[PDB]
């Protein structure tokens, strides 16, 4: 049986002068042993929902900064890194936003000329959002998530409410206006989700080389890698993070988790007694040709972000119930749902070089 996660040596300075490891966390999850946890194994830190559009300032003008205020103390008070997610999304933000002064919703809108009216009062909501966030934190901020998952699965510009308002436009905007209230040594990423597989790598590079080319202040991308046991692959990995340092940019893994499972997630294990031994060890092996690569290429990383520390919380639950008829769980870090190591820690702590 093995040890607690605080009984054994840290994660973080493992890969010193490689990359940062960093967890998502809530404000609740900053004592005890996930506090503990935090502290003994990474360097940095983001907010999994307390600095979301809707967390913040879920009406026009009300801003909840509390929840947010905590993960910066404590950051500050421990000497992480702190990443924000997320500035722009066309998920978890208030509805206020795509709503005109009449309250009418800005998608319905016809006439052209109120259609561009509507654009620039999204626009100025979105820049002020961006202001009073950035002015705020941007001393307690290492890289900005300015964007998140704006390119579509099936080929193009992903058609949320920010897209079909704004066009491309807001993307643009969320940069220059990030770069403007943060400075020219804030890091503003692109962040977005199977940035391995080539067609959805393909279409980033090319939004991303584009707004390079209109002088768009990107200073990276952020591969949000919610991983399998068996995909995706390596290669695919590796060409990814490979063409985005062709463009000059940074990569940082954001959202790291590996499922037991493939896609969709059935039929998940029910009870973590349950899961077999050879699943953990395939996770392993996993796990040990990711941070085998991430090594080879830590030039190009500054940093790997799991999504949470240990197993007992994960929204990779809410997504083995949702599709298992309400029950299910998943079990996707190097900590175990009692913080002890799994298979998967020895073996990404390991000094092990032979190749395979
Ligand atoms: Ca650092
Ligand atoms: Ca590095
Ligand atoms: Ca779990
Ligand atoms: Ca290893
Ligand atoms: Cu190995």
């Amino acid at each position: 049986n093995q040890p607690f996660a605080w009984q054994v040596a840290s994660l973080s300075e493992r890969y010193q002068e490689q990359f940062d490891i960093g967890a998502a966390v809530e404000p609740y999850q900053l004592e005890g042993r996930q506090a503990q946890i935090l502290k003994h194994h990474y360097n940095s830190l983001v907010a999994e929902n307390a600095m979301k559009p809707v967390s913040l300032q879920p009406r026009e003008g009300e801003w909840n900064w509390e929840g947010a205020d905590k993960i910066v103390e404590f950051a500050r008070k421990h000497n992480m890194e702190l990443r924000f997610h997320t500035l722009v999304w066309h998920s978890q933000v208030p509805e206020w936003f795509f709503i005109d002064e009449n309250g009418n919703r800005m998608v319905d809108e016809t006439d052209p000329e109120k259609r561009k009216a509507n654009k620039q009062l999204l626009l100025e909501r979105m820049e002020n959002h961006i202001k009073t966030v950035v002015e705020r934190y941007k001393d307690d901020v290492t890289s900005w998530d300015v964007v998140n998952e704006v390119i579509d699965d099936d080929g193009g510009l992903r058609e949320s409410e920010w897209y079909q308002i704004t066009g491309t436009d807001y993307i643009k905007v969320a940069f220059e206006t990030a770069r403007k209230y943060g400075g020219e040594e804030a890091k503003l990423y692109i962040n977005d989700y199977n940035t391995e597989v080539p067609s959805k790598r393909d279409d980033l590079y090319n939004l991303v080389k584009d707004l390079l080319e209109q002088g768009v202040p990107i200073d990276g991308v952020g591969h949000q890698s919610h991983i399998q046991i068996g995909w995706p692959s390596i290669e695919d990995t590796r060409a990814s993070f490979e063409k985005f340092t062709s463009l000059g940019l940074d990569n940082q893994v954001t959202e790291l988790d590996m499922s037991l499972y493939g896609w969709p997630p059935t039929g998940a294990y029910t009870s973590y007694d349950d899961i077999p031994e050879e699943l953990f060890q395939a996770q392993a092996d996993r796990y040990d040709q990711l941070f085998e690569l991430y090594e080879e290429l830590s030039a190009t990383i500054s940093s790997v972000t799991f999504w949470g520390i240990a197993d007992n919380h994960t929204w990779l639950d809410d997504r083995a119930r949702e599709y298992n008829n309400g029950v299910g769980v998943d079990a996707p870090f190097v900590f175990d749902h009692n913080y002890r190591v799994k298979p998967a820690y020895w073996r990404i702590i390991d000094h092990h070089h032979h190749h395979h």
